[PDB]
């Protein structure tokens, strides 16, 4: 759910999920899919189109389990759906950390309805 | 559109608007509605309603005529729809503004898909 994929976020990163990347460039939080902006808004398009099998549970508001061991987000295990998941998150949390260097805050808090459509996943 | 209620916003309260009111409670920004959480949020839960009663114009991309004259928001001409939409804007606004003092920082990104189904209009 958005909890688990929050505490990914900020144990990667060691930002606010929130406030950095729920309305971050086409893709990253709330709504669908756009052209991406940048790396780390592409993470978020990657991240999306990884949910876009989960046809089995919500990405949203599904809790699974994971911890946080040596510095490393290890899925626990669950059903196939939900395990995929928490792999989804564990993915996009990493490639948000990967990409920081590259950071735009002019896209914090993008206008989305403006956004370009995206490709297919 | 997005671009003047931001704006209207801004100079009344005046506050960074996606910032502060992007993500905001069941009802401020992106989404639909859900049960308000406090004034703020419903000032965003009545100008959703609000757009409900528009007949053809897009709340979110189409652009409207107005002015900030003596420090009050003046809606233009444009078309019936526009105006509309530049009242439901201008509302919100001053809403916004005049509950300022119960401004919880709490929900400035409170996580949406959690929260309760919201009366119909
Ligand atoms: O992003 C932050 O870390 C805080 C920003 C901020 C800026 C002004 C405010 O009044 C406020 O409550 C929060």
């Amino acid at each position: 759910s958005l909890f688990e994929l929050g505490k990914m976020i900020l144990q990667e990163t060691g930002k606010n999920p929130a406030k950095s990347y729920g309305a971050y460039g086409c893709n990253c939080g709330v709504l669908g899919r756009g052209q991406p902006k940048d790396a780390t808004d592409r993470c978020c398009y990657v991240h999306k189109c990884c949910y876009k099998k989960l046809t089995g549970c919500d990405p949203k508001k599904d809790r699974y389990s994971y911890s946080w061991k040596d510095k490393t987000i290890v899925c626990g295990e669950n059903n196939p759906c939900l395990k995929e998941l928490c792999e989804c998150d564990k993915a996009v949390a990493i490639c948000l950390r990967e990409n920081l260097g590259t950071y735009n805050k002019k896209y914090r808090y993008h206008l989305k309805p403006f956004c370009k459509k995206a490709d297919p996943c």
